[PDB]
């Protein structure tokens, strides 16, 4: 991961679980615990995995379990550091510009991969999103969702339609309903 979510991330777990159990995860990981992380920089997947992990042996929290309320707790650190992507702006166009912005990402920082968020109309009130990944990280992204609805106070209930990995891309695809249509019929 580039360095910029992972320090969000840090930040995100101290607030959720307390100074103690973060700092003595990084250093199960060889990390200093005060690590300072430059946005540009590429931290190893697998020290991740590792800090989670431990993390999870701490709180007695499950991996999936913690990482849902990372996703959750994320958006509000996210939205703190990042504020221009959420200023003025409501759920559905958020939700629906993402993928694009991860595109667009990928272009002007060399070695980021975020990961596809297909995003299609499919009712007046409702899209699907699909995420898609080499990475399968399916409970932060479904976190993320709910995170994104807490953030912009507009209540969601999100369905989760498929799931499953092939070619090496992990793929889960949501159908995600509004209270109020958002979508009209125009012609085509
Ligand atoms: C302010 C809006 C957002 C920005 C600027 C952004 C950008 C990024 C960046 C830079 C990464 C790191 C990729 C890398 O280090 O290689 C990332 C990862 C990720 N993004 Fe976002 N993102 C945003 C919002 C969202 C939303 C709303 C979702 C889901 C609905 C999402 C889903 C994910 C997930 C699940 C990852 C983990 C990597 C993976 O699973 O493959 N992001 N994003």
């Amino acid at each position: 991961m580039k360095g910029t979510i992972v320090g969000t991330w840090i930040k995100t777990l101290r607030d959720l679980y307390g100074n103690d159990v973060v700092d003595e995860s990084l250093k199960s990981v060889g990390w200093e615990p005060d690590r300072v992380i430059t946005p540009l920089e590429d931290i190893d997947d697998d020290e991740v995995r590792r800090i989670f992990a431990k993390v999870s042996e701490k709180t007695g929290k499950n991996v999936n379990e913690i990482w849902r309320e990372v996703g959750r707790q994320n958006i509000k650190t996210f939205s703190e550091w990042f504020p221009s992507y959420f200023a003025g702006r409501r759920l559905v166009n958020f939700l629906m510009m993402m993928d694009e912005v991860g595109l667009q990402l990928t272009k002007m920082i060399k070695g980021a991969t975020p990961p596809r968020l297909i995003a299609k109309p499919v009712a007046k009130d409702a899209i699907e999103m699909e995420y898609v990944s080499k990475r399968k990280m399916y409970d932060y992204f479904l976190g993320l969702i709910e995170g994104s609805s807490k953030f912009f106070k507009e209540e969601i209930s999100v369905e989760e339609v498929e799931r499953g990995e092939k070619d090496g891309f992990s793929r889960l695809k949501v159908r995600i309903k509004f209270k109020n249509p958002v979508f009209e019929y125009k012609k085509n």
